């Protein structure tokens, strides 16, 4: 393939079909993440099987660009979260949510940079949450909360910094999709019902949905699109 | 062609970029302006001649629904402005920038959604500005500034309202883009360089730059993308 | 009084509670409305009676100043609603609206400006809403929607152009107040509800309570505090 | 005194002015950095010398409890910087910067929550940015971005959660100051010019000026006002 791809937390949930959309778009992709092997050869992409959680991003990134020959595409869709309000929240659960969602989005994007610049040509995709403009309601996510809004910030941080470099860099801020990170939400009507209510559609997303931008945001259609952040929500946030 | 498009201002600048990219995305477009017949004719659009400004909006849309065969998407990318500082501006000139971009807006959005209803699917897609966040800066736009970002408001409630009926509604918010409009801007230096300076791109936007991003809101891709602005400003808000 | 003060709407609900707050800092207010006797007597203010969503704006600034001896202070809190669908609006219900709620608020502030700059010192003060930065919810509020986020765009607009005047202006939005206005949203449950649930403090705010902020934004603490919007909503927006 | 308040990074530019402005209002305030004396003895204050870059926060605010009688307000205003650009900055910069910030934030909020709870009344005043809502412009500060970005998410975050308690949490984003800690930026024309022109008002703020807002978000002002960010700017963000 042309362009070279690596794509976190790309076996499961969001970040699957952002890798499947990618590869629609003949993309050479790569996906990372604990046990990628069975979406790696479904999806026809490269297995990075890795505990980002633990494992050094430079190193990551540096075994994606010698299995793709290159890297012009960098998704940091892995999740994890500890759904627990601030005085119930321990410092290292903190730490936890805050270090796989903004850390590792750091250290990912800053190791990858310089091979994008090399390439005269990069996309950086950060995965925001509606939680980057609002606090999650019913649900108590303040760690999770918090590293989301703070991507917003990398984002524009990064974006002015490599602007000329040929690298673009947005955060794509997912609504309410149904995967089985989000499904112990979909459980109980007590947190699904009101949330859904303030969904001008009706109906949650489908990862697919949500991957069809995070193509648009890793293609040539964001040639001049770049420190911004795009909510696909289904009318969540205007309501 | 499958999907009926109306765009005004569609003969010059991101109007005319913005149809051009939807002809290419093979949607049937049609071209309204007070001059349509030439850009009509180099696009293979259907020319819809009209004055914005004081022609009944609802028989434009009439208009382009017959000449189609259907509507399912509305660009209203008509300009004006009258860039003069609020102490200086008379009410009628006040008048005029927001009647041609609030009110024609909601007019023609109003007579276009039942059709976009009676289709099942439809995208209304409206053009905002860097002033839809800011004020302008060296340049006295206090109208078009209050124009543009009173469409957010418009987007987010129309948004809202029509989603049940399949009906996706954004805000195109483009950046600095080199068109006849914008011309006496990039003019005097006294203006172009403070502006360009705070663009990470270091550049204006081409208007097809800006298209590829407005064909997206105009088709699938924003299945589940509604009542929200996406800016495409080459980083100048990011900033 | 030392500062002289104009408050529309000053009769009722919200902005009654400015001018009140406004009288106990020892400004000398003026109250207009239609009826704003009663209110006048009993706050000690200078009655205005007017009709602003016919009369001439330019003239009421006019008899604020000869009637208070200059004119440093200028909130427009005067309300008005219709509370339609866009598809079931009309266009003279849209203009209605839009013209006391951004139309006027124009006219005032362009009449007010140069007086506040003969003194050297002024506050603008628009009232906003959630819906400056939400479409509303259960309640079909779209022409109010948009004029109360068109008012950000005016208030940094005003607020860039008037800087160095000695002119502030800024946007106090107002969450859920309980008022004679809000009355019939606080009705039934079907509404009160689903909103109430979404405000963290769990009740809807006292006019005074608002009234405490809009004091702060009419004087010295303001100084450095200009173009900006300034939600005291219990939380809504955050939720 | 009645409030009790501590104060972080309160003996040096706008900590020390926020100290000020409290004891002005007759709370017993503590000042905590890690030469608080002289400030203390000048302003009035109890002096809590401290390294918060290592001292366990907890620690901090248990000394405040015990030297104040009590705890009614926290304002996390310690500076710390690392202004390199990402691809120069080292990971362990980045967490020195995110580390007192952000994480000292949540920590010391944590802390207090608590004792506030118990008062029935809180105030929690965080420390923004222009940064909060841009990039810093002509200075290379993406670690400051991200921390100052982070900090609006957790404000709505702990909003939400403690409303219920009497805990208003807030976000006061101060636009360009003179202090010690921006001296070396209103140094070199190269990076004071651009930016001071993007400031309606023509001039940076005095620590007084952005104070006279701190303390209105640390007093019954803002009994209905929480989970929001209030930028004090001279007009920055909106020009």
């Amino acid at each position: 393939m042309e362009r070279k791809a690596l794509v976190t937390g790309g076996s499961r949930g969001i970040g699957r079909a952002i890798a499947e959309a990618l590869v629609a778009r003949g993309y050479r992709v790569a996906i990372a993440s604990r046990n990628p092997e069975e979406a790696a050869q479904s999806l026809g992409a490269v297995p990075l099987p890795t505990d980002l959680e633990k494992d050094d991003p430079k190193g990551l990134v540096k075994r994606a660009l010698e299995a793709l020959g290159g890297l012009h595409v960098l998704v940091h869709a892995a999740a994890v979260n500890v759904r627990k309000p601030a005085l119930e929240l321990s410092y290292e659960e903190w730490r936890r949510v805050l270090y796989l969602h903004l850390d590792v989005a750091f250290l990912l994007a800053q190791a990858a940079a310089p091979h994008m610049a090399e390439a005269g040509w990069g996309r950086v995709l950060f995965i925001g949450s509606v939680t980057t403009f609002t606090a999650g309601g019913p649900v108590p996510i303040p760690a999770y909360t918090t590293a989301k809004t703070a991507l917003l910030g990398l984002t524009r941080a990064l974006a002015k910094e490599w602007a000329r470099l040929g690298i673009r860099v947005n955060l794509l801020c997912p609504g309410y999709v149904e995967t089985e990170f989000t499904l112990p939400l979909r459980q109980n009507p007590e947190l699904y019902e009101p949330i859904t209510a303030r969904i001008p559609m009706g109906r949650w997303a489908r990862p697919e949905e949500i991957a069809r931008v995070a193509a648009v945001l890793c293609g040539d259609e964001a040639e001049y699109l770049t420190g911004q952040a795009v909510a696909v929500d289904g009318g969540f946030l205007a309501y």
